[PDB]
C-alpha cells in the first residue's frame, strides 16, 4: 500500500504544483516519457481538476504481455492552498491479464514542509471489479513497478 513514506523535495509546494501539475505539461511529459513509456499522448492541461493521459508501456516481467497500454485519470483531489495538495491517480491497462477486472489507485500527498521545502507520500491499491486468481500477483506487481515509477519521478524532479 504504503510505495514512499517520506521523500522531501527542496523545492516550494507551489512550484511542485507547478512542475508536474502546471498548465505548461512539457515537464510531466519528459517525466513520463522517461518511465519506460512510448505513445505518449499531448499531455493536456488539468480542466475542473481532470486530465487523462495514455501511452504505453514497456514491460520486463517474469512473462506479462511484456507491454500494455495505459489510460490513466489524474484528478486533484485537495488543495488547502498552503499546507497540502493531493493528486489521485486512476491507471486501467486493458492489455494485461484480468484488465478491466481492476485498476490502479495511487494517491500523491504533497505537504508544506520545514523552511518551504516539500515532502511527498505516495500510497497505492488495486480497486477489483472481478474475480481473479491472479489478485496477489496484480496486487504486488502494482505495488513494485509504481515504487519504481516513484523513484524516477523524484529522481527527475530533483535534478531541475
Ligand atoms: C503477470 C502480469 C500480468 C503482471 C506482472 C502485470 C503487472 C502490471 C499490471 C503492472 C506492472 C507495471 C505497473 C505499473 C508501473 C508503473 C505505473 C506508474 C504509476 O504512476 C501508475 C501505475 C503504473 C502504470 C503501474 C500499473 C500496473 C503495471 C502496468
Amino acid at each position: 500500500t504504503v510505495i514512499d513514506e517520506k521523500i522531501n523535495i527542496p523545492v516550494p509546494l507551489g512550484t511542485v504544483f507547478s512542475l508536474l501539475y502546471g498548465d505548461d505539461t512539457s515537464y510531466i511529459k519528459k517525466i513520463i516519457e522517461n518511465q519506460n513509456n512510448f505513445n505518449v499522448c499531448d499531455i493536456p492541461k488539468f480542466v475542473n481538476n481532470a486530465r487523462e493521459i495514455t501511452y504505453t508501456k514497456k514491460l520486463n516481467n517474469s512473462f506479462g504481455p511484456k507491454q500494455t497500454k495505459c489510460i490513466v485519470t489524474e484528478t486533484i483531489e485537495h488543495m488547502d492552498l498552503n499546507s497540502f495538495f493531493m493528486v489521485k491517480q486512476i491507471v486501467r491497462s486493458p492489455d494485461v491479464p484480468y484488465g478491466s477486472s481492476f485498476s490502479v489507485h495511487t494517491r500523491f500527498f504533497y505537504s508544506w514542509g520545514d523552511h518551504n521545502t516539500t515532502n511527498m507520500k505516495v500510497v497505492t491499491n488495486v480497486v477489483w471489479t472481478g474475480k481473479s486468481m491472479l489478485k496477489g500477483t496484480i496486487e504486488k506487481g502494482s505495488i513494485d513497478g509504481q515504487r519504481s515509477s516513484t523513484k524516477q519521478l523524484v529522481d527527475d524532479l530533483k535534478k531541475i
